[PDB]
C-alpha cells in the first residue's frame, strides 16, 4: 500500500515533542505486551522485501541514467492496478528513492514453499516491466523521453549516483535542493511522499552539518590523491562549506541521504511461534548478519568512484547519522554554525545529552536474553540506554518487562523522533502503535525486534506474532540470486527454530561488531577471517577461533551447511545424509543449484556481485586506471546487468557470472 497522507513538523518545530512521542510510545509498547505477550504456536510465516532502481536506457547517447519520473508507478500499484497485484500475491510500496520500488509477495509464505519465492519475485519483475512498457507506449504517443527505455535492476548502488547526468531529468542544478543541501544529489533523488524529504530536512538540522560518508577510494596507479569531484559552492550556509573541512585524501566524499537510503537491499521476515522463541532466534542471528553481509557483497563502488570495500552498510550507516558533534565526541566542522556541537538539539535539553558510540543506523547493539545460554557479560560493548524508559518498562502495571528486555527498548530509545505529523500528535496508546513506530522504525539494525500491534491477542490466530527481520544482505541482481538468499535464510532460521534445546549461539558482541568492520573490506569473502563461534552444540561454551568464510559455511564442526542447513533438510526428508542429494532429487532439483550458488559462492569458486562489478570497471576498456567509473563504463556495465538479469547468454556474460553449470541450468529451467 501507499503510506497514508499528512503534514510533517519540521525539526525547529517538532523537537518539542520528543519526550512527549517517547512517553506515549512506551506506553503503546507496553498495552502491546499486554494484549499479545503471550501469543503461542504462531505459525512460521514469513516473507522477503526486494528493492528495485528503475534505470532510464538512453542508449543512444551511452548513458544510463535514475528515471526519476515514472514514480506514478506506486500509485497506480496501489489504484487502479491494484487487482492486477492481487490476483498476483505482489505487494508494491515507496522506498527514499524516487526511482525506487519496493515490492514484497502479498500473502507471507508459510514454512517451506521451493521455487514459489523465486516465482513471486519474477512476478514482482514483471508487473513492473509491464508498467514500464505501458509508460513507454503513452510516451511515444506524446513525445516524452525520446529514445529512452527504463528498466527495473535490483543493484544494491547505483554505480554514478550524484555525478553528472545520472537523473533523467534536463538541467536539474537551475534551482536549489533544499532538503538535502548536497553537493550532488538533486533532491528529485527523493520520493514525493513527505515523509522521504523530511526525515532529510531533520536530520540534517539536528545534526547541524551535513550528514558525511567517506569510503576508502580504490588505489590505483593513476588516482587522485583526494575526491575531485570536491566544488566549492554558494546556495547553503553552513553546508555549501562544510565539504572541503568534512573530506578526506584517498576517499569517496559523500554528502546526502540519499546515497545511502538511496541504496537496496534484501531483507527477510520471519514469525516465531512466541516472543521467548523470538528472543532466541534474534539472538541467534546476530552473528550470522556480518558474515551474510561479506558473504553477500554487491557495492564495490559510489559516486563514480571503485571504492576499497565491497558493501553498502557503512554508507547507508552514515546517511542518517543524527548524531551532533557533540554526540559522536568531536568538535563542529563549523562552530559558529554548530553551536557547542549541540547543533539543532534543544537548548533547555543539552544538559541531558549523551556521548552516543553508533549511528541509528547500526548492527544490533544488545542480545536480548532470556534463553538458558543467555549470559548478560555476552553484551560487553559501549551501549547508552534511557534511564527513565529502563524504570518505567521495569516498573508499571500493564507488563513489567525482565532487564534484559527492558534495556533493548531503553537503548533504542535514547533517539529523538526524526518524522512526525500534526495531526498523529495525541493517539490512543490502546489501539494505536504508531508513536513506537516513530522509534521503532528509525532504529534501522542489522536485525529488528518486531513486536506486533495490539489487536494481536491470542485468540487472533491470523494475526502477525513477535517477528524477527533479517537485514544485511545486499539485494543481486536475479531473481535467481535473491530467492536462493532468501531461502538460506529460511532454512537457517527454520534450523534454529527446530533445535532450539541443542544450539548455543551466544558469543561476545564485541567480536560481532569487529566482523561488520571486516565484512566492509574488498574481497572479504575470498580470504578474511571473522570470529565464529568453535561450537553450537554446547551449553556454555563461548568459545570463537577465526574461520574464513569458506570454512564458516563448511566445516563440519561448526559450519552453516553441516550445522544448520544438512541437519534441517535431513529432519524434512530431503535427504538422509548429504545436502548433494538434491542434484538427484525430483522435488528438490532446484534447492540444489540454489545451496551451489551459496556453496561456490563462499568458497570462491564463483564471485560476488560486488567482485563482478569490480573486474567489469577493471577491465574495461575505456577505464583510464584511475578508479573512475565514466558514463561509458557505467552504461555498459548496466548493460550487461540488464542482460544478466534477463538469462541472456548472448555474450556469454550470465556463463561468465553463474559458470556454465548454474548458468545452463537456470536457464533450461523455470522456476515451479
Ligand atoms: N534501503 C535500506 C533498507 C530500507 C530502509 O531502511 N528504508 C528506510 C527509508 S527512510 C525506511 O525506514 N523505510 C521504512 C519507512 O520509510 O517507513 C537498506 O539497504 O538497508
Amino acid at each position: 500500500g501507499l503510506l497514508a497522507l499528512g503534514t510533517p513538523l519540521q525539526w525547529f518545530e517538532s523537537r518539542t515533542y520528543n519526550e512527549h512521542i517517547r512517553d506515549e510510545g512506551i506506553e503503546q509498547l507496553l498495552y502491546i505486551f499486554q494484549a499479545a505477550g503471550k501469543r503461542d504456536n504462531d505459525p512460521l510465516f514469513w516473507g522477503d522485501e526486494l528493492e528495485y532502481m528503475v534505470v532510464d536506457f538512453d542508449d543512444k547517447e551511452r548513458n544510463s541514467m535514475l528515471d526519476v519520473c515514472h514514480d506514478k508507478i506506486l500509485t497506480e500499484l496501489n489504484m487502479e492496478d491494484s487487482s492486477l497485484c492481487e490476483a498476483n500475491d505482489v505487494s508494491f510500496h515507496p522506498e527514499y528513492g524516487r526511482y525506487m520500488l519496493e515490492a514484497t509477495p502479498a500473502s507471507p509464505y508459510l514454512n517451506y514453499v521451493g521455487s514459489y519465492v523465486e516465482v513471486n519475485m519474477q512476478k514482482r519483475r514483471a508487473i513492473a516491466e509491464y508498467k514500464l512498457s505501458e509508460y513507454a507506449r503513452q510516451d511515444s504517443k506524446n513525445n516524452l523521453h525520446v529514445g529512452s527505455r527504463s528498466v527495473p535492476l535490483t543493484l544494491t548502488v547505483f554505480p554514478r549516483m550524484g555525478c553528472p547526468d545520472f537523473i533523467n531529468i534536463k538541467d536539474p542544478w537551475n534551482h536549489k535542493n533544499a532538503a538535502s543541501r548536497s553537493l550532488f544529489l538533486p533532491d528529485e533523488v527523493i520520493n514525493r511522499h513527505v515523509r522521504f524529504p523530511n526525515l532529510t530536512a531533520s536530520i540534517r538540522t539536528r545534526r547541524g552539518e551535513k550528514v558525511c560518508m567517506n569510503v576508502p577510494m580504490y588505489k590505483d596507479i593513476a588516482t587522485p590523491e583526494t575526491d575531485d569531484s570536491i566544488y566549492d559552492r554558494d546556495w547553503f550556509l553552513p553546508e555549501d562549506k562544510e565539504a572541503k573541512l568534512a573530506s578526506k585524501p584517498g576517499f569517496i566524499y559523500m554528502d546526502s541521504m540519499g546515497f545511502g537510503m538511496g541504496c537496496s537491499c534484501l531483507q527477510v521476515t520471519f514469525q516465531a511461534p512466541n516472543i521467548n522463541k523470538a528472543r532466541y532466534l534474534y539472538d541467534a542471528l546476530v552473528n550470522f548478519a556480518p558474515i551474510m553481509l561479506a558473504f553477500s557483497a554487491a557495492a564495490p563502488a559510489f559516486k563514480g568512484w571503485l571504492a576499497d570495500q565491497d558493501v553498502r552498510w557503512n554508507v547507508i550507516s552514515g546517511a542518517v547519522d543524527d548524531r551532533t558533534p557533540k554526540e559522536r565526541g568531536v568538535a563542529p566542522l563549523l562552530p559558529k554554525y554548530n553551536k557547542n556541537g549541540f547543533g539543532g538539539i534543544a537548548k533547555d535539553v543539552q544538559d541531558k545529552v549523551l556521548e552516543i558510540p553508533k549511528s541509528r543506523y547500526s548492527s544490533v547493539d544488545l542480545f536480548l536474553g532470556g534463553s538458558k545460554f543467555f549470559n548478560r557479560t555476552y553484551n560487553d560493548t559501549n551501549v547508552p540506554i534511557n534511564e527513565k524508559v529502563l524504570g518505567r518498562l521495569l516498573e508499571n502495571d500493564k507488563a513489567p518487562l525482565d532487564y534484559d528486555l527492558a534495556k533493548h527498548f531503553a537503548h533504542l530509545y535514547i533517539r529523538d523522533p526524526v518524522s512526525t505529523f500534526e495531526e498523529l500528535l495525541n493517539q490512543d496508546n490502546k489501539t494505536s502503535s504508531n508513536h513506537f513506530e516513530n522509534i521503532q522504525s528509525t532504529n534501522w539494525q542489522t536485525l529488528r525486534f518486531k513486536p506486533p500491534t495490539q489487536q494481536a491477542t491470542p485468540d487472533k490466530k491470523d494475526s502477525p506474532g513477535w517477528r524477527v527481520e533479517f537485514r544485511p544482505f545486499e539485494v543481486q541482481l536475479l531473481d535467481f540470486e535473491n530467492a536462493a538468499y532468501s531461502v538460506l535464510i529460511y532454512l537457517i532460521v527454520d534450523s534454529i527454530l527446530t533445535f532450539s534445546d541443542n544450539i548455543n549461539a551466544y558469543i561476545h558482541m564485541s567480536k560481532v561488531w569487529e566482523n561488520m568492520k571486516i565484512a566492509h573490506h574488498r574481497d572479504a569473502i575470498l580470504f578474511e577471517k571473522f570470529h565464529w563461534k568453535k561450537s553450537f552444540r554446547n551449553d556454555t561454551d563461548v568459545e570463537t577461533e577465526d574461520y574464513s568464510i569458506s570454512e564458516i559455511f563448511h566445516n563440519p564442526e561448526n559450519g552453516i551447511f553441516p550445522q544448520f542447513v544438512t541437519p534441517i533438510l535431513c529432519q524434512k526428508g530431503f535427504v538422509t545424509k548429504d545436502w548433494k542429494e538434491l542434484k538427484h532429487s525430483s522435488k528438490h532439483e532446484r534447492l540444489y543449484y540454489y545451496l551451489k550458488l551459496i556453496s561456490d559462492r563462499a568458497s570462491g569458486e564463483l564471485p560476488t556481485t560486488a567482485k563482478f562489478f569490480r573486474n567489469f570497471v577493471l577491465q574495461h576498456p575505456d577505464y583510464k586506471h584511475d578508479s573512475k567509473i565514466s558514463k561509458s563504463i557505467n552504461y555498459d556495465l548496466l548493460s550487461t546487468c540488464d542482460r544478466l538479469t534477463h538469462l541472456d547468454d548472448s555474450k556469454g556474460e550470465l556463463t561468465s557470472f553463474l559458470g556454465a553449470e548454474i548458468a545452463e541450468y537456470v536457464k533450461k529451467n523455470k522456476p515451479s
